[PDB]
């Protein structure tokens, strides 16, 4: 059944709850972002109102084929009324079109649901500064102090410098970037930009990117692989066999591959700096795992919550085991005692 952490009390609303059939009592289904665990269950046969950002609405229409009449896009940073309840959508700093949702309940309670987010100090000057939030439905993906990672800026700097040096030493080296969802487009765009190339990709991935309202996108991507020296591939193909394979396909236009795998966290975060990363190498193929995260570090999350001072926290991630639940509740109490709310 639909878990309690997907239901908004005192409304008929649910968040990211599309794979339970009809939820008894649900009058409006909100969708925070277009990632498959969140949208799972949506299709052309859905006949209930879906509320989401413009970008998530373009993807529901074009990639899932949900019918236009059931898609209700809302602008960001704007007080809107949905079935008689005031709501605001805020940028989540996750993937394109990802939002947080503020619900103002008729009883006076204010609820923030973060969806998936990477907390940032800039959020402390959004419409959240304006009033008190009583309950927080929190993205707890990396709620443990071992999870450190560098800034997005630091990681992109590294990738840019690595690629530019490699291709300048060898003009017949190909750059390959893995992907399996929207998100992390800065990685392959920033590399393409320093190399004076457009990024080349499959027809399905191009279609996906043309939904995202990226400015000048037509100048930055292409379906013609041959003209491009930054290729996107399915993340599954980012390994030596898949890359050798792909290398044959280019018809001797390249003799070397430099590949990036943008991971979340991986245990080498606990021992190694971004300046000191090294790749896995087999012949003329090298693979860098780079820790580009679109989720809050432990410290970023802690700062956000200690700023917001919620009365109650409901985790939405890692909720499946008693041990995870208990560990999370311990950190929340530490935070509250240190900060005095
Ligand atoms: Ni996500």
């Amino acid at each position: 059944t639909c878990p309690f952490y997907k239901k908004i009390p005192g409304t008929g609303f649910t968040v990211d709850a599309f794979q339970y059939g009809v939820v008894e009592g649900c009058t409006a289904y909100f969708l925070t972002h277009f990632h498959s665990d969140h949208y799972a269950g949506l299709s052309k046969h859905f006949t209930f109102p879906v509320y989401c950002s413009e970008i998530t609405g373009n993807l529901l229409k074009n990639k899932l084929h949900v019918q236009e009449q059931y898609i209700h896009p809302l602008p960001l940073d704007t007080e809107c009324i949905v079935n008689g309840v005031k709501v605001v959508l805020l940028d989540a700093n996750h993937c394109p079109g990802a939002v947080m949702i503020l619900f103002y309940l008729p009883n006076g309670t204010v609820i923030l649901h973060t969806g998936d987010f990477r907390a940032d100090p800039s959020m402390e000057r959004s419409l959240l500064a304006d009033q008190k939030v009583h309950m927080l439905y929190l993205d707890t993906t990396y709620c443990s102090p071992e999870y450190t990672f560098p800034s997005q800026q630091e990681v992109i700097r590294f990738a840019i410098n690595t690629a530019f040096e490699a291709v300048t030493l060898n003009p017949h080296a190909l750059v390959v970037c893995g992907t399996y969802s929207i998100g992390k487009e800065k990685v392959f765009l920033a590399i393409a930009d320093v190399l004076g190339s457009k990024v080349g990709m499959s027809q399905e991935k191009y279609k996906t990117l043309q939904c995202l309202n990226i400015p000048e996108i037509n100048s930055l991507i292409t379906t013609d692989m041959c003209s491009s020296l930054v290729h996107l591939l399915p993340m599954m193909q980012i390994n030596f066999k898949g890359l050798q394979s792909h290398l044959k396909k280019c018809g001797g236009k390249y003799n070397q591959i430099l590949a990036f795998r943008p991971t979340g966290w991986t245990h080498s975060n606990k021992f190694t700096r971004i300046a000191d990363v090294i790749p896995q190498t087999k012949g003329n193929i090298s693979i860098y795992g780079i820790p580009y995260s679109e989720h809050s570090s432990y410290l970023e999350m802690k700062r956000f919550v200690q700023w917001l001072k919620p009365q109650k926290i409901i985790p939405t991630v890692n909720v499946g085991t008693w041990k995870s639940r208990s560990t999370m509740e311990k950190y929340f109490r530490e935070w509250k005692l240190e900060a005095g709310y």
